[PDB]
């Protein structure tokens, strides 16, 4: 599956060439899993998802900069007040960028296949997450399932931005916390729905 | 049809009791526009949507104290730098806060009917443009009416965490200037358009 762009313009210029095919090939291959039928939409869509991972690049080579400066500049509440600065003026600029994504993507898909494209950027962790979740507590009423689904796609949402794996699954794991103390507040002994999940997948064959 | 708080606190402590009725008001009224059949759920919807103009205010509150801060100490560049970083820190929050909103709603809304929250706290912006534009120009390929509205519910997105009616105007404003240029390059005469558009709406009796 060779990739060439379309009317989308890809990002190129002036960047690493190695690094632009690796964005690329990434790109194409959360794009395949979505089995579309029109192959110039395919190649739109993976140029919209590769031009995405290069801005969201360009953003946190900005941040790095400004706290390099700091580091080598300052200390102690100075240094702190600059990288909390830097940080913001990040956040900004995702915020200023991250509507544009799926209006973007809106040209050629519909919301589930949007959708798939967040999950393919997310390593797929919030239906692992909610899969395991309900596998783990399988009498979980109707509105628990629903808050621990809207706090996952809520982390998907900040996850899609975030500068690599390490910094997704950070944003991931917030939210999981957060299911974790709503559910034993809730009343649940996740020690005892845990321990007893544990044998339920060994007696499935798991 | 009186309001009363259900699960979801309203966030009233502190606060003017006049500002908050006339939010509460405000975010009933767009309840009402959704016709939902759970007066429970429509309570709750009630106060998210409160909530959040509650906390849209607590964030520009924040940027004008800043902004005030600059005027009082500070001229030329620096003041120009310090007006960009509190906006830059204006925008963060909103980043911060943004997903959740839509999260929590979704509790109790379907995604039509989230949407018609935004619509409601932006003045149904999006479709009276959209309605507006093919009717001054019905013979728009799809293509274009699909970027058109992206490019509204990009919009939109904006728009519903601005401060005020000004600035969500401003705030379609701008898309709706990049329309106009996306029309006029793409071949249309809009002064053209526009005129025979008039001479329609009067024919009809408009
Ligand atoms: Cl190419
Ligand atoms: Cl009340």
């Amino acid at each position: 599956n060779l990739y060439f762009q379309g009317a989308v313009d890809l990002d190129r210029e002036g960047r690493d060439p190695a690094y632009v095919e690796s964005i690329v090939k990434r790109s194409q291959k959360i794009v395949d899993k979505l089995e579309l039928t029109d192959t110039v939409a395919a190649r739109e869509v993976t140029t919209i998802i590769a031009n995405r991972y290069f801005k969201l690049n360009d953003i946190y080579e900005t941040r790095d900069a400004k706290v390099k400066l700091a580091k080598e500049t300052l200390t102690g509440d100075a240094k702190q007040e600059a990288v909390k600065a830097a940080e913001a003026e990040k956040d900004a600029a995702l915020y200023r960028t991250h509507f544009a994504f799926p209006a973007d993507l809106s040209l050629y898909l519909d919301a589930k296949q949007i959708d798939a494209v967040k999950d393919g950027m997310t390593y797929g962790v919030v239906m692992v997450t909610y899969k395991a979740t309900v596998d783990m507590i399988p009498t979980l009423k109707e509105e628990e399932k629903a808050q621990i689904m809207a706090w996952l796609v809520e982390a998907r949402e900040f996850a899609m931005d975030a500068e690599n794996s390490n910094k997704k699954h950070a944003a991931f794991g917030k939210y999981k916390g957060r299911i974790n103390n709503y559910l034993s507040k809730r009343g649940y002994d996740l020690v005892k729905e845990r321990k007893a999940w544990y044998e339920r997948i060994k007696a499935r064959g798991g």
